[PDB]
């Protein structure tokens, strides 16, 4: 029962300064832009201590399966790899990603009846709020 409000199919409803998010992560321009349009579901089921999350969009579609607290290799969206680790604070899904040297934080919340996903990269935050699909 540990995820239990985050299971289900959502639909991303709106984004607040993804475009400078992405610059921070260093994402390119032609990327940005096509990434920048998407609408993605994200699909989230548990099974047991396994826990995935899908993204089913128009420009790529990725999957990840975790358990809490233990590293596992991600390809990002833009086509990073990345090493993640995901837990559990306070009912708050915090997802660590490492590449190159870099860090990005992603931080996923149920907030009333979204899902509210805040991105950070140094100084830069960008929030997309979902809601069930
Ligand atoms: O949850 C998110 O909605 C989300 C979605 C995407 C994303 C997903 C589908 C497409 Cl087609 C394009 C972008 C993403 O791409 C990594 C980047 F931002 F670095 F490009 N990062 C996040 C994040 F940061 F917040 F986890």
């Amino acid at each position: 029962h540990m995820c239990d409000a985050f299971v289900g199919t959502w639909k991303l409803v709106s984004s607040e300064n993804f475009d400078d998010y992405m610059k921070e992560v260093g994402v390119g321009f032609a990327t940005r832009k096509v990434a920048g349009m998407a609408k993605p579901n994200m699909i989230i089921s548990v099974n047991g201590d396994v826990i995935t999350i899908k993204s089913e969009s128009t420009f790529k579609n990725t999957e990840i399966s975790f358990i809490l607290g233990q590293e596992f290799d991600e390809v990002t969206a833009d086509d990073r790899k990345v090493k993640s680790t995901i837990t559990l604070d306070g009912g708050v899904l915090v997802h660590v990603q490492k590449w190159d040297g870099k860090s990005t934080t992603i931080k996923r919340k149920r907030e009333d009846d979204k899902l509210v996903v805040e991105c950070v990269m140094k100084g830069v935050t960008s929030t997309r709020v979902y809601e069930r699909a």
